[PDB]
C-alpha cells in the first residue's frame, strides 16, 4: 500500500476538472482520518473525519491560515465505518471543492484560499490502511 502519512504532491497545485481519489481501508476501532490540502504551511481544505467526538461521529471541514483554524464546517452524514474499504474523490469546482464517498455525494465545502494553483500537496493521515492516492483530470 502506501505509508501514512502519505504527501501527494499536487504539480502547479488544484484548477477545476481536477479530481482526486484516495482508496484505502478504515482499520479497526479508527478514530479519525484526515485529508490536508495545504499551501504551503496553510491548509486550503481539511477534511477530517473524527469516530468520537463526545459518542458521535461527525466529519470536521476547515481551512488553516497562519498558523490560526478558522470557522468549522460540520456534517453528521457518516459514510466510513471501522474495518471497511473507502473512497474518498474530491472534485475541484470553481466555486468549492465536491466530495463523494463511495460514489455517494457528501459535501461541499466553498473556497476560502483563492490561489488553487499553489495548493501543491495533499497530506493523507489518520486510522487507514492506504491503498493509493491519485489524481486526474476530467
Ligand atoms: N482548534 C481547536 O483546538 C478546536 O478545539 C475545540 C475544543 O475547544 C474543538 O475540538 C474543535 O474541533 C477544534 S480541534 C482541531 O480542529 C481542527 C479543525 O478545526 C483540526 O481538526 C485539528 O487537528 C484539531 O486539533
Ligand atoms: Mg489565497
Amino acid at each position: 500500500p502506501l505509508i501514512v502519512p502519505y504527501n501527494l504532491p499536487l504539480p502547479g497545485g488544484v484548477v477545476p476538472r481536477m479530481l482526486i481519489t484516495i482508496l484505502g481501508t478504515v482499520k479497526p476501532n479508527a478514530n479519525r482520518i484526515a485529508l490536508d490540502f495545504q499551501r504551503g504551511n496553510d491548509v486550503a481544505f481539511h477534511f477530517n473525519p473524527r469516530f468520537n467526538e463526545n459518542n458521535r461521529r461527525v466529519i470536521v471541514c476547515n481551512t488553516k491560515l497562519d498558523n490560526n483554524w478558522g470557522r468549522e464546517e460540520r456534517q453528521s452524514v457518516f459514510p466510513f465505518e471501522s474495518g471497511k474499504p473507502f473512497k474518498i474523490q474530491v472534485l475541484v469546482e470553481p466555486d468549492h471543492f465536491k466530495v463523494a464517498v463511495n460514489d455517494a455525494h457528501l459535501l461541499q465545502y466553498n473556497h476560502r484560499v483563492k490561489k488553487l494553483n499553489e495548493i501543491s500537496k495533499l497530506g493523507i493521515s489518520g486510522d487507514i490502511d492506504l491503498t493509493s492516492a491519485s489524481y486526474t483530470m476530467i
